Parts: C-alpha cells; structure tokens; sequence
RNA sequence: GUCGUCAGCUCGUGUCGUGAGAUGUUGGGUUAAGUCCCGCAACGAGCGCAACCCUUUUCCUUACUUGCCAGCAUUUCGGAU
C-alpha cells in the first residue's frame, strides 16, 4: 500500500508557504526554495509516510482506534469520505476543548445525541407537533455535527490522526497531555515539537490531501486481522 | 420603602497561572430580557427572564330560578297569565 513518490509529485506535496512563514525547524526537511514559497522533498517524506502507514497497520491488526482530526474547509469533505471507507472516528467541524482531557462530561451529550436520535427513529417525534419537533430537529442537528464521529466511541483512541498541526494545536496539546501517539502532517509553517511520528507534506492541497487520508484509510482495511 | 420589573447572580468538570485567581458570562446580529442564533478551551447546569395563577375578547357542553320571552294562546296591554 506503498506511495512510492510519485503520487506525492503529481498531487503536489513539495509546495509549502512562502518563505517568511516558515519555522526554522523545518530546516532539515525545507532543503531549498525555488521562489518566494518553499519546496520541500519528497525524499524524507517517503520512509516517514511508509513508517506511518505500518504503525497504522499494526494498530489495525491490534484492534485499535485512530482517531480522525481534520477541521480545515478544504480537508473536511475528504477526511469524511476516507473515515467512513475506514470506518473510524472522525472530528470534521470544530474541536471542541477538552473532548479527551475531560472524557467524562461529553458522553453526557452522546449519550442525549443518541437518544435523539433513537426518539426519531421511534414514533416519539411522530406524536409531538410540528413547532417543537423542528425545535429538536435543529436542536439534534446541532449535536450531529459537532458530534458527528464519537457516537461510536466508548473509550480514549489509541492514536491520533491530524492533517494540520498548527491548526489543531490543540488537540496535539491534550494528546500529549494523555500520553496518546500522533501520526500529524507537518507543513512549512507547522511546529512538529509533540509529533510523535513526524512526516512532512502539504496541507493546502486536496490532492495531496486525498492521497493522505486514503493512504490511512487503505492501511486501516489491509489490516484485516 | 428605594434603585427597579434594572438584567443579572452563580456552580460541576476540564485547561492557564508559583499563587490570590482567570475562562464559561467573551465577539457579530436580534430581543421586554444572560431572549434566541452564529463565532469562540470551553462543555453543561441552577436561581433570575418567560410559563404555571386571576380577569377580558370568540365558540361548545352541563344547568333553567328569584333570571330570559323567539313561536302559541289569554290579556286590565304591565312576562301581567
């Protein structure tokens, strides 16, 4: 379930930021710029994509959980589709704080999801009246999308899965508050200091985001064990 | 009594701070209103607001006197009978 490289190449992953957002840390993967934005190579980007899709495969093949992190506008429709063919949790809207560090409130509002949801299954929302009932139907959907991954979800994920860093600081924060591993896309402008497996490739572009999350979502299924 | 029927006052768990503490309650609209909706390390609660109580406006059921008189009859023309 290899990349190769040259997926990489024709999405374009070797893009970044321009060259006065970078982080200096970057400087081992940066390796030039052709112009005013940073071309990064794929050469690093190779074994530490491969090594990422193997840890995937073991946690497959140990039964565990990754957990889906993707909330940007252009990744959100992508992550989805790659998270329902791997069929794993998936935060798609906004983090909200805390969902890990204080995993003993938010279960009180899957916990009511669910039952709204099971209430409109049923004949409950059938006898009640239109006004009320289009209150909970909005009231229901608001609890969707927010919470529209972790109904699922009994327990803590074993690793985590985030296509910005930077963006979603936090989540990176309570991951490494709880100990929990993060497979994270590193970008030019990214911090990759509580990255645990560090691979470096762009997050502006949705083909090289695609090929990311199917990359992922291929070697949950090749588990198979 | 008064500010004044002014709209605020708080808690649980998480995060930040050595600490007293902070966040939620913030920003954009709207509303009688911390009323509601978006944005947002916050997620949810309680008392306040609103509703439950009384009265007025439309209709229905039950009730027909000491109250009523559409139809019938008698009238001293007064539902007087």
């Amino acid at each position: 379930y290899n990349v190769s490289m040259r997926d990489l190449l024709q999405a374009g992953a070797h893009f970044g930021h321009q060259t006065r957002f970078w982080n200096p840390k970057m400087r081992q993967y940066i390796f030039g710029a052709r112009n005013k934005i940073h071309i990064i190579n794929l050469e690093h980007t190779v074994p530490a994509l491969n090594d990422a899709l193997n840890f995937a495969n073991q946690l497959a093949s140990k039964k565990n959980k990754v957990l889906f992190v993707g909330t940007k506008r252009a990744a959100s429709n992508i992550i989805r589709e790659q998270a329902q063919r791997a069929g794993q949790p998936y935060v798609d809207h906004r983090w909200l704080g805390g969902m890990l560090t204080n995993w003993k409130t938010l279960r009180q509002s899957i916990n009511r999801l669910k039952d709204l949801q099971t209430q409109s299954q049923d004949g409950t929302f059938a006898k009640l009246t239109k006004r009320e009932a289009l209150e909970r139907t909005r009231e229901m959907e608001k609890l969707e999308r927010s919470l529209g991954g972790v109904k699922n979800m009994g327990g803590l994920p074993d690793a985590l899965f985030v296509i910005d860093v930077d963006h979603e600081a936090i989540a990176i924060k309570e991951a490494k508050n709880l100990g929990i591993p993060v497979i994270g896309i590193v970008d030019t402008n990214s911090n990759p200091d509580n990255v645990d497996y560090v691979i470096p490739g762009n997050d502006d572009a949705i083909r090289a985001v695609t090929l990311y999350a199917s990359a992922m979502a291929d070697a949950i299924l090749a588990g198979k064990e």
